């Protein structure tokens, strides 16, 4: 749904956007094909200005080895982390 809702998450005017942002990301960081919409999500969430939340990413590069899911999109994951990092 919101990554469908994501050709609607770059509207140019961002008003519900920035309230319910920064509630649906550590929602959606609860428990984690499911780990690799997960990085698609993470992937689209950019951080916004306002973190403690990069360290459930490393579980997904941590969960990166020692399973059947490849690093294609691992690597990719692991490079918006890095990207988030240094947000």
């Amino acid at each position: 749904f919101l990554n469908h809702c994501y050709v609607d998450t770059e509207v140019e005017m961002k008003e519900i956007y920035t309230s319910n942002h920064m509630w649906k990301l550590f929602e959606n960081f609860l428990v984690d094909s499911v780990l690799e919409k997960y990085v698609t999500e993470i992937v689209m969430s950019i951080v916004t200005t306002f973190l403690q939340t990069r360290q459930p990413v490393f579980v997904q590069l941590l969960q990166g080895v020692f399973r059947v899911y490849h690093c294609n999109w691992l690597m990719p994951s692991q490079k918006a982390s890095v990207e988030s990092c240094i947000r």
